[PDB]
C-alpha cells in the first residue's frame, strides 16, 4: 500500500483549509494550506488519479521515498488523503520559496551561493548515505523556510539503490541538469547528483544553467558530446574550481557530497543559514512592487 495513506472517512477538505496555488510539482499542483487542528501552514500537492496512467507507480514511489526520509534537509511528509479521485499529499511548508524564485530581484553574492550549496550538500550527503539518488537537483527543487533553512524537494524521480541493485540506468531528470551518464542511460549512482549540483552552482551564480536558451532536445546530444560546462564570468577561483570538480565527464573523478562540504569554496564563504533571511526579505520587497 501507500505509506502515510490515511483513513478514507478522513475528509481532507475538513482537516485542511486549502488556500492559493503556490506552484507545480511532479504529477500535480501544489497549494498553500492550513492544518485545521494545529493551525500550522502546510503544502498540499493534489493529484487527479483519474487523469493519470502508468504514473501511479511513480506517484507511489515518490510518497515511499519521502516517508523514508527523516532529515532537516529534506521536506517532511505528513500523510496522504484520498478525496474522490484526488490524492492530497501533505507536506512541510517552506515560506521562503525556492532558490530559483530568490534569484528574481538580482544576483546572489558568493556567501549566499556557498551557504545554499553547503545546505544542498548536507541534503545530498543524507540521501546518498541512505542509498537514495534525488535525480532532479536544480534551484527550483531547493526550498527555503522563512528562517533561511534550506531543504530539498520533489522526489518525483528519486531512485533507490540496494545491495542487489548498486546502479541505476533510467532516463530521468530535467535535461539541462542531467549528468552525461544518465542521458546515455549508462549504469549510474549518487555521482549523477554531484553533476547536477555543479549545474545548480552555475544556475545560482549566473541565474540560469548552461544551454538555457537552447531546445531541450539539442542538449541530449550536446551534454554527452561537449566538454563539461565551466563557470564563466568574474567569479572567485574557489567557486570556478567547485564547479569544475562537480562537472567532470568521469563520475569516479567527481567528489562525494561529504568531500565537497570541506571544499575551500564552502569553508571560505559559507555562513549561518539565518543570514539567508536577508535574501528572502529582498524577494518579499521586490514582489511588493511588480
Ligand atoms: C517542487 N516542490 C516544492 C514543493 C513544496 C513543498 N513545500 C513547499 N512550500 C512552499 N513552496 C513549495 N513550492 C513552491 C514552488 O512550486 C512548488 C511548491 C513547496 C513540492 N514540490
Amino acid at each position: 500500500g501507500l505509506p502515510g495513506m490515511q483513513n478514507l472517512k478522513a475528509d481532507p477538505e475538513e482537516l485542511f483549509t486549502k488556500l492559493e496555488k503556490i506552484g507545480k510539482g511532479s504529477f500535480g499542483e501544489v497549494f498553500k494550506g492550513i492544518d485545521n487542528r494545529t493551525q500550522k501552514v502546510v503544502a498540499i500537492k493534489i493529484i487527479d488519479l483519474e487523469e493519470a496512467e502508468d504514473e501511479i507507480e511513480d506517484i507511489q514511489q515518490e510518497i515511499t521515498v519521502l516517508s523514508q526520509c527523516d532529515s532537516p534537509y529534506v521536506t517532511k511528509y505528513y500523510g496522504s488523503y484520498l478525496k474522490d479521485t484526488k490524492l492530497w499529499i501533505i507536506m512541510e511548508y517552506l515560506g521562503g520559496g525556492s532558490a530559483l524564485d530568490l534569484l528574481e530581484p538580482g544576483p546572489l553574492d558568493e556567501t549566499q551561493i556557498a551557504t545554499i550549496l553547503r545546505e544542498i550538500l548536507k541534503g545530498l550527503d543524507y540521501l546518498h548515505s541512505e542509498k537514495k539518488i534525488h535525480r532532479d537537483i536544480k534551484a527550483a527543487n531547493v526550498l527555503l523556510s522563512e528562517h533561511g533553512e534550506v531543504k530539498l524537494a520533489d522526489f518525483g524521480v528519486a531512485g533507490q539503490l540496494t545491495d542487489t541493485q548498486i546502479k541505476r540506468n533510467t532516463f530521468v531528470g530535467t535535461p539541462f541538469w542531467m549528468a552525461p551518464e544518465v542521458i546515455k542511460q549508462s549504469a549510474y549512482d549518487s555521482k549523477a547528483d554531484i553533476w547536477s549540483l555543479g549545474i545548480t552552482a552555475i544556475e545560482l551564480a549566473r541565474g540560469e544553467p548552461p544551454h538555457s536558451e537552447l531546445h531541450p532536445m539539442k542538449v541530449l546530444f550536446l551534454i554527452p558530446k561537449n566538454n563539461p560546462p565551466t563557470l564563466e564570468g568574474n567569479y572567485s577561483k574557489p567557486l570556478k574550481e567547485f564547479v569544475e570538480a562537480c562537472l567532470n565527464k568521469e563520475p569516479s573523478f567527481r567528489p562525494t557530497a561529504k568531500e565537497l562540504l570541506k571544499h575551500k569554496f564552502i569553508l571560505r564563504n559559507a555562513k549561518k543559514t539565518s543570514y539567508l533571511t536577508e535574501l528572502i526579505d529582498r524577494y518579499k520587497r521586490w514582489k511588493a512592487e511588480q
